[PDB]
């Protein structure tokens, strides 16, 4: 197995999948690793096998339709696996935790949002379905990029939302277009 986490690159306490090299700290995993569980499989590799039970899962599908689905089992992964993709970003750090606001000229938004918030949401199954995940995600982006305006850290927004829609575009096999 690697010795360093797949999600934020660094050596601890970690934990190895059973099914492929990747290793992860407790609450790097989403969610976080199971208690007991021998073998363990991560859920690179749960996701994987959900690809390889029905091919058809990867033809291309129209985005509106993936965001009506009910949060079932599966869909519940797959959001928890776009959720720690964005995590597996450096930048991340800038949307995990809890924001304030106080920058001369700029008003906070009206609904704050970050990661650590939408982990806590999947975590405790507050989203119904698929749309309620991804509509919080995109606020994360649009909120900093309103708030900071013409400074160039509004380009931080621009990065770590275009990491969350090319994975959300791969994760749930969106048709692609020009
Ligand atoms: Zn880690
Ligand atoms: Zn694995
Ligand atoms: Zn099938």
């Amino acid at each position: 197995n690697s010795n360093i986490c797949e999600v934020c690159n660094k050596w601890g306490r970690l934990f190895c999948c059973d099914t492929c090299p990747r290793s992860f700290h407790e609450h790097c995993h989403i969610p976080s690793v199971e208690a007991n569980k021998n073998p363990w499989s991560c859920i690179f590799c749960r996701i994987k096998t959900i690809q390889e039970r029905c091919p058809e899962s990867q033809s291309g599908h129209q985005e509106s339709e993936v965001l009506m689905r009910q949060m079932l089992p599966e869909e519940q992964l797959k959001c928890e696996f776009l959720l720690l993709k964005v995590y597996c970003d450096s930048k991340s750090c800038f949307f995990a935790s809890e924001p304030y606001y106080n920058r001369e000229g700029s008003q906070g938004p009206q609904k704050p949002m970050w990661l650590n918030k939408v982990k806590t949401s999947l975590n405790e199954q507050m989203y119904t379905r698929v749309e309620g995940f991804v509509q919080d995600m995109r606020l994360i982006f649009h909120n900093h990029k309103e708030f900071y305006r013409e400074d160039k850290f509004t380009r931080l927004g621009i990065q770590v939302q275009d990491i969350f829609e090319k994975n959300f575009r791969n994760i749930f096999a969106i048709q692609e277009t020009s």
